[PDB]
């Protein structure tokens, strides 16, 4: 509260650690859906229905400009990449399979560079 602060966490790093993570993610051999965003031209349905679309790009240029307030806002564009996949994509598939890979090897960085 006023005047009432718990000790100060260290964020002076966060930025080039989720930038390393993001790379992490970029250069993964599953992360080819996720790479740009999806050509909402091309793809039936996806506009509708997928009311916040992102990619891995798209989060690479958010953080590259400042848009990014803290670690916690990075960690929601990521899993709504991974929450869109879900909501489009059957689980048997290879694009399916693909966002449950990710996810995991995301959820487990983020635990050990930050918790």
């Amino acid at each position: 509260s006023m005047s009432v602060k718990k000790p100060k966490r260290d964020d002076s790093k966060d930025l080039a650690l989720c930038s390393m993570i993001l790379t992490e993610m970029e250069t993964h051999e599953d992360a080819w859906p996720f790479l740009l965003p999806v050509n909402l031209k091309l793809v039936p349905g996806y506009k509708k229905v997928i009311k916040k679309p992102m990619d891995f790009s798209t989060i690479r240029e958010k953080l590259s400009s400042g848009q990014y307030p803290n670690l916690e806002t990075f960690a929601l564009d990521v899993r709504l990449v991974f929450d869109n996949c879900e909501t489009f994509n059957e689980d048997d598939s290879d694009i399916g399979r693909a966002g449950h890979n990710m996810r995991k090897y995301f959820e487990k960085k983020w635990t050990d560079t930050f918790k």
